[PDB]
This record gives C-alpha cells, structure tokens and sequence, in this order.
RNA sequence: GAGUGCGACACCUGAUUCC
DNA sequence: GGAATCAGGTGTCGCACTCT
C-alpha cells in the first residue's frame, strides 16, 4: 500500500496482443502494491484494442477505490490517450455531439462515458508514467494485464 | 581466403553483461597466421551492436591498409548488414528517425561505417546460426580476447 | 463534405545478434 | 527469461493544410 499525502497511489495498464491484427487479446491490470489484495489482472470484455484496455484498466482501479471508500487518488498510467481524453477532450466532446476534430465520431465514446461516470466524486490526479522505463508500478501493472489477456 | 579478386574477411563483436561492467570485444580474422588478425577492446559505450559495427569498421580500415577495394565481409550481425546495405539510405533521408519516429541510436556508428565504405566494393555475407566456418569461430575467439583490456 | 500530411502516447508483429 | 536494435503494423486522438 502506497500514498502521497492523502492520496493513495495506484498503477493501471492495458495491453493487447495482436493489436490491429486478426486475433486480438486485450487485458487490464491494476497494481496497488506488492501482494496487495486489490491487484488484478483480467481479460477485457468487448472489442479488443489497446485503447479500451487502457481506458478500462483505469475504470477498474476507480471502482475498486470507491469500494475502499477512497476519494483521493494518484492514478499512474502510460496512456496519454486515456489521460488527455478524461482530463481535456471529453469536455469538448460533450459540447459537440462527440465529434472528432475531423468531423467524425469519437470511437471510444462509451469507454470515456463509462470512465467519466466513475470519476464523479473523486479527486484524482492523472499522471503519466513512461512505459518500459523502470517504474516497478507500471511494469507490474503491465505484467498483470498481460496475464489477464492470457484469459477468458 | 579470397572469392576471386575479392578478398575474404571475418568480423565479430561480443559484450557480456549486455548491466554491471558491459565489456565489449572486437575481432577480425583474415586467415591462418595473418599479421592483421586482431582482437581488441571496443572503445566507448559498450553494447553488442556497437561492437559488431566497429568490428566491420576495423576490418575495412585494414583492407585499405592492404590496398584492397573488393572485399567480402562475413559477420553474424544482421543488424550491421541491414543498417549498412539498406537502412542508412532512409535515415539520411528522414533525419535519422526510426520507424517509431525516434532517433537512430547507433547513428554515429553507421555514419562512420558508411564513411569507410566509400570506394569499397563490399559483399556483406551473413554467417547464420551455426555453421562450420572456422573463420567465424576465430573471429569470435578474437573478440572475446579483446573483450578484456580497457 | 472529401482528403493529405504532421505530432504524441500506447499496443503490437517480426528478425539477428549479445547474455 | 533479458538487452541491444531495427523493420513493418493498428489504436486513437488533435493540429494544420488542400481540394486535382
């Protein structure tokens, strides 16, 4: 178990073997600490892609948190897409019929709508962790997602 | 060792620990009791790619020392072979960017190797997994020997 | 509306060598 | 298993132009 001031630190990550190929396998992973009862690594239900696993691994961590009555959180993910989406983009997407900058429709709307819904009632600091650069937290969350993508 | 007027040479690098004291070696073999057969220490940052590349570099300097311009080069470093026979064309065109849009790490090394190849007619031969070729084994022996000497 | 670049962070597939 | 390294891909977005 780890913390920064009053915020408990959590790591999330998604993965997907054969992303954009013929047989995609996507998984989610959240790491709270060594041997933490809350660490999970499971198979991502639905459309298999890296983007959804990254968004959905972040959703899982928040659900778990509410489950522990946690309201302050530092969420580390190596997914700028997830971050930018939830902390910038969704705001504008809501005032424009969910439309890309190329007049078309935002592909992960349901993933971001599900995410934003979870963020109600949560002071969360979305911090980017560079992937594959020695951050135990992020390697483990990646380890956990790979294991989860090896499932159901 | 000659394939016609083309003379044959074997090159190889090595680097164990590739974490603590990455030690890198360079070896170039021309044949039984040849005055230019050498095993020496890789200068600079120690990696396997750098030793394989500078092993080729070393051999080409030696060829020139012998007024050789048609050279057949044997190495098991497909990375070296690919950078020099076909990737450098694109890197000099795209500002030395990788397919992932990042910077070519061994840029310095390939530029030096490319410089040495001006005026050289060189055939790059990949020596596979494992074959006989005492040439490759010798070159290997040379590299591991040069692996220790600052 | 159609399209083309560019940037960024991920997610991969593959290959050879060095351990 | 890992490192050193590269080539080809998709997943997705914003940003910046141009319509033969």
């Amino acid at each position: 178990g780890s913390h920064m001031g009053d915020f408990v630190v959590v790591y999330t990550d998604g993965c997907c073997s054969s992303n954009g190929r013929r047989r995609p396998r996507a998984g989610i992973g959240v790491y709270w600490g060594p041997g933490h009862p809350l660490n999970v690594g499971i198979r991502l239900p639905g459309r298999q892609t890296n983007q959804r696993a990254e968004i959905h691994a972040a959703c899982k961590a928040i659900e778990q948190a509410k489950t522990q009555n946690i309201n302050k959180l530092v969420l580390y993910t190596n997914s700028m897409f997830t971050i930018n989406g939830i902390t910038n983009w969704v705001q504008g997407w809501k005032k424009n019929g969910w439309k890309t900058s190329a007049g078309k429709e935002v592909i992960n709307k349901e993933d971001f709508v599900a995410l934003e819904r979870l963020t109600q009632g949560m002071d969360i600091q979305w911090m980017h962790v560079p992937g594959h650069s020695g951050f135990i937290g992020n390697e483990e969350a990646d380890r956990l997602a790979r294991e989860g993508a090896k499932q159901s």
